[PDB]
């Protein structure tokens, strides 16, 4: 399809998971990180690069045709380094996305803006934020602005509110928050294939039956997720403790990152 | 089941389709259209009239139990044809009905009465007309037409606001607007069949997974549509030019129609 | 404010107020109607024409900087009488107004727009038209033909929904739709004083205590009605006998129209 | 799942359903009815009692981890016997439920709590009640009381609006209201095994295509009924008179219940 | 103007200042209540009687052409006085007006219906109930009462959800609750006067700057309170303790109330 | 009132005035900026502090019994002048609040959180934000900490989002904007005032008939603005040039801030 995706935070999880994955996507993959990366094979291209350092971002950015920004803190943590990696990280991303032909993003965002909400209550994409610690309102902070470079720039992004993708549900919250690695992987190519995007809120999760979030204002995507974290309920009955109905676990959307202080360094 | 059912447009794409797919319908299907009709077989009668003329359409829908209203200019055209064929014929059709036992009514309306909204929004049956021409607009009239003979004598229609009813999806946009044949004709079934059915908007689309439309308020009809475009994203893919996203074709739901000028004679 | 305005149905019981109410608003008045017109005076043009001739209509326009349109049939009658003033006359008045610099319009709509809803019922400006009758539905027409025109022009026009714009309340409805002579006026000024108007439905009433419309999304016009029909109350109590419950007037929005048969040539 | 379950009214219709499918959710089920029960089994305790007799009640709920609540009047009745089983007995539920350690309640409340809204009209959980009846206002009395006692005390319940639990759609109105066994019996289990309940309103109807309510709100407990009543329409047409249109059968949610007079003792 | 109006409780707080208040709107007016009643002057009935007592309840309707119903249990109480006062009474109540011509009613309902919502949500006049306490429960059930017979047989009722009908305002939540008797005066007169009422929530309070309800649905009825609260807040602030922010007083809309124990005899 | 009320960016517009007219709320006044400030005089404290010198910011907060939040960068300007005042400085004033008691919060935030909403458009506390510059970005940030701070320590923070708090309206579209200083300060007193405030979105203007801005929710606070940009429209016409209608000052809500590109140093 295109000639270079880049892929940033691509020696985490999820992007080791969608270095494999999305290969098939792009005739170059560039993956990027602060992190050491595996060696570039075939059709790679590595770089390592702090994404609060400006300059590096613009040359890492340059000459891709899209972007899978996983890149960034990924759970609560002291302000300085959200600040760097989320914040700073973010600004300088959608610079160089600007000064590069504004290729296409998708951006992790979190369920952590709305972790405040009440599991029992149904969300559309336009609920006001209720983020459940400074990650959480970093990734508000990441979504806002890639906002107004849409409204000012016409730059695109898919703001995804990643539930919990892993290779399966663990525990009870996740028969609701799962978002599967196929689900995820075809939501990427149903962002890249649309002739017109915009800059929509995408609820990150599989098809749960005990999904709490509604992406039928989406539906001019074409995207329907296939796996369904339901099929693992009773796995989690035989693997876990059944939950409190006092833990945060089974009272918050953002589960025990509620529970978070604001980390000191 | 019924005795008669008179079908209009049935010289046209759609009305060529219904007139052999609802056969079984009626004892007798009327055919009825202003150009020639192929010559009626057992258990049909054909009549060639202008719905502009009131005494020939009086006749066209005496003795009939029900209508599908195919009928009229089905493009941008000027004033004067629209005007005869979907304004001053919508009223002689409607007259006609009131004068002979107000046989229930499947109109085919458009998506071009709204055709203005952008494709990125996800549309229920109550939402303002954006008509996106003098076609679209006539549109809006036969459904406010329909809607006070409905509040005023208590006459049925169904305003099927038809997306694009063609064998097979054939561009990008029809990966949202189709709408198979089977799903039309169980559409039709289930609007006569039904004991009530007031005057509801109904979004003529199959079930796409890319559908901009939402029909969960006609539930109480018991139509759920079973085909789907997305089966046909690939071969679209595979045998069309992408789109350009600048193109009205994936920016406006009425398509090329809003880059329609006001057409003159 | 302006060079030259057109008023249209000057000749009309509204017509008539405007044509001296409207005066200060523009250094030329031009005043038209299918029937005679008083002289022109100092400041004034007079013509006299038929909505349905588009070559009259032209020339009505041409020069003019804004329009308020009041000209049309203005009760239930016979469609021949509508079609002329309201629908053939609609698509000239546009046309015509295309033709010679898109002069903003108000156009004098009507609350039949809506009549058949229940005077228990508030009503926003988008809720779905109900019209009671063919007087009803012609207005709707207006209103959908200048939502075309301003979505594929830019032609601005205020849709002004008129209740009862009368010197003085004179009956209970009219508690409810009573549009004073000066809010009336006070409404076109804040129209034609707008840099951007849109195509706005208006709702035409005074601060009534009775009021059953919603104005507030209007707000940015920074109109606000000034005069009460509540004041009227006890006049209107001891001067006309109580309304009967089952009386149209005090159950539908649109009073006895909902009454009215289809009337015939 | 749990030690004790008491299923109330268990000598009725749905009781006797109930005492054999819920056999699997308990070590022990106590079956109680003002009426005689069949002899208890093993794994059986059965009580013969009247919900209006406070120390009855008490003794009916002590020791149970949890309550189908199905027992009182069940259609349109004088109002003295409705004030014993479904007012009186619904406080003398709550009170023993509240000394007894707040067992989780599942309450039989009914569609027709809104019995009066028309049949064209989908329904969410919050809508305003329209009750067809005195049995139907009693319904609403046990909401609201259990609303009451889970914002004072935080005991949970779940709403139940049943349509026409039935082991088949036998008319016109249960292709839409039908709600199998099965579906029931997922619904209780489902109830059952959250975390956190809450006190919702739960429509309760099979996954049917002509069905009037929307349980999407409800998401966070992961119950999809499976079951379709459209699948028996044809038998329906073929074994019963088609409905009159100006039955309530096909005009009002409660159907025949709007008929009922008040009856008096 | 209207023969004979019945007030009940008329010997309570707000009975004694209706009695006064009231009198230029009948005749006659009929002052009722288990509690003895100052005997009657010129113009005056006094009945004492139980609503309990249907026979009773009967014979107070008889011959009336209004109904206040202020009579009943007012405050948190055991169930069984409200059972009696507010459950068997208001059924008495329906079915006597029944009888008798029904009579138009304005019900005293009660904010304690919604009691436990919290002060900082404004609410519309369709919110679900969330009454706190049995009081609550039972002005819940009065208003799906009236509401059953308005639909059944077309009895009309303004439900007056009152706020706190006191001369002045006395605390905090009074800024909010306050319903000066002048404008339940003027709501009575614009209830009983309304050719059509139907059975509407009317939340009972004045134009206070503070309030949280929202009654602009009610427009048609051409109410407008015109006491404001808020010009007392000086004054509360100078004779009386400033709340502590975690009392129920400040906290939730039924004030104490939510703070109340189910009482038993 | 209360013994310490700090303003922070007192040396600032918005600054020098409240230092002045919020005398009266407190025993004594800190006064704080960057920049230095005209002397303390009797009862006030003078600071000079970095916003974004954590420390600073803790002695700045200490002792105080509530924050006027003025400080920050007031235009849009480069991120990392931004970022230190707006973003960084925010968290440290959080951090502060939450060491030494949780003074309540009045945060300067702006229109320019959606400043890219078109001006015909009327906007509830709830809508999505658009920011539309860096500026904007960084008051959306410090909405969403003031809400997680809120939701995870009861924080309390009025975010108001200030249209133009001026002297006098000076533009079009102030005539929709303005916020007088009176009306300001009533609405910090009311905030200080109210027993519980929570985390509401404030629209900061005053009662222009032109307003964009629904402030209803807000009822339960009893602030109503008393002034009217209304008043200034024929000096608006007497003072300035006609807005261009494609003049982002009379298209979008944040006027030409829409029109800033993205700013370096
Ligand atoms: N795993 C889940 O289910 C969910 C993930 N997300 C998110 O999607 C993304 C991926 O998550 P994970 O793979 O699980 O996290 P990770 O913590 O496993 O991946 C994050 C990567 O970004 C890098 N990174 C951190 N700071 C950087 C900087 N200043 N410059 C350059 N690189 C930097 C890390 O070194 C790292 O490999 C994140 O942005 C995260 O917040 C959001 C919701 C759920
Ligand atoms: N095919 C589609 O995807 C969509 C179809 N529709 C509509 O549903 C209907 C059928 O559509 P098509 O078959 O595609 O169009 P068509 O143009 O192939 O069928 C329309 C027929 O009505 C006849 N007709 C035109 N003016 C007449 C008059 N004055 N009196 C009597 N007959 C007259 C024509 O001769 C013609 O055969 C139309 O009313 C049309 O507007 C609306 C949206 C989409
Ligand atoms: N008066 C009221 O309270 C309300 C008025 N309206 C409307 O606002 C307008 C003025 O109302 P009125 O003054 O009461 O009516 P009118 O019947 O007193 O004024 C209408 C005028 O338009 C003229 N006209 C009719 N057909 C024409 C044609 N084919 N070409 C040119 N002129 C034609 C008439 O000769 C006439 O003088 C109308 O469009 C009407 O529908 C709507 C709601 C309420
Ligand atoms: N069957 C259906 O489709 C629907 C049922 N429901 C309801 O769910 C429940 C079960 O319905 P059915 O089994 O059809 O009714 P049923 O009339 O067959 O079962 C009700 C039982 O409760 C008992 N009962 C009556 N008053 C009592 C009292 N004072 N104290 C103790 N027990 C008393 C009866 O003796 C009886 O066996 C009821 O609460 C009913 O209202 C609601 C909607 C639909
Ligand atoms: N005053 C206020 O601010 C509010 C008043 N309301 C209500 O409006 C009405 C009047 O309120 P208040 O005058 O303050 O209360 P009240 O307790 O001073 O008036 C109620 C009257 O009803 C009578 N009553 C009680 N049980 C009866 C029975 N079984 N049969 C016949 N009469 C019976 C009482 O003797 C009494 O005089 C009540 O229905 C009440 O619930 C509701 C909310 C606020
Ligand atoms: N003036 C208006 O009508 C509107 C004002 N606002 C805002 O309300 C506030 C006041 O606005 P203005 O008085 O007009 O702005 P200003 O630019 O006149 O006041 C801002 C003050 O904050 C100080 N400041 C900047 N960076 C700082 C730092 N790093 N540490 C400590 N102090 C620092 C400045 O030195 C300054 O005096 C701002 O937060 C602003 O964004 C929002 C909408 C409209
Ligand atoms: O809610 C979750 O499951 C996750 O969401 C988050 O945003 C994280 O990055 C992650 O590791 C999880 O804690
Ligand atoms: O949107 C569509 O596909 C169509 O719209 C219309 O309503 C037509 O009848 C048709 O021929 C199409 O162009
Ligand atoms: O509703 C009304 O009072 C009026 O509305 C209408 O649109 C008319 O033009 C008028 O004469 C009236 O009948
Ligand atoms: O609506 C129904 O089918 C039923 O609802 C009811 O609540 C009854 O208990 C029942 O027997 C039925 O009449
Ligand atoms: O909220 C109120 O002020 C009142 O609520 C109630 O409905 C009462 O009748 C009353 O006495 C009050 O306590
Ligand atoms: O929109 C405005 O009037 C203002 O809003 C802003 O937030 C500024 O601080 C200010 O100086 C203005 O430009």
């Amino acid at each position: 399809a295109m000639k270079r995706l880049l892929v940033t935070g691509a020696a985490g999880q999820l992007g080791r998971v969608m270095r494999e994955r999305l290969a098939p996507m792009a005739e170059i993959l560039r993956l990027a990180d602060l992190s050491p990366l595996d060696p570039a094979g075939p059709n790679e291209e590595c770089v390592q690069c702090d994404l609060a350092d400006a300059n590096a971002v613009n040359a890492m950015v340059a000459g891709c045709d899209g972007i899978v920004h996983l890149g960034g803190i990924s759970v609560e943590k002291p302000f300085e380094q959200i600040l760097q990696g989320n914040i700073i990280g973010l600004y300088n991303l959608y610079e160089a996305a600007r000064a590069h032909g504004q290729p296409r993003i998708v951006f992790a965002s979190s369920n952590h803006t709305i972790g405040y909400y009440p599991q029992t209550e149904r969300l559309g994409p336009d609920v006001p934020a209720r983020p459940d610690g400074l990650y959480g309102v970093s990734k508000c902070f990441g979504e806002n602005l890639a906002r107004m470079y849409f409204d000012k720039f016409g730059q695109e992004t898919a703001l995804v509110r990643i539930g919990s993708c892993t290779p399966e549900p663990n525990n009870y919250r996740m028969l609701s928050t799962w978002f599967s690695h196929d689900d995820f992987v075809s939501l990427i190519e149903a962002v890249f294939r649309a002739p017109v995007l915009g800059c929509p809120v995408v609820w990150g999760a599989s098809a749960n039956d005990a999904g709490w979030w509604d992406n039928s204002h989406l539906g001019f995507l074409g995207w329907k997720p296939k796996d369904n974290a339901e099929a693992f309920r009773r796995h989690i009955t035989e693997t876990t403790p059944p939950p409190d109905p006092n833990d945060a676990l089974v009272r918050f959307q953002g589960g025990t990152f509620v529970d978070n202080p604001i980390f000191k360094q």
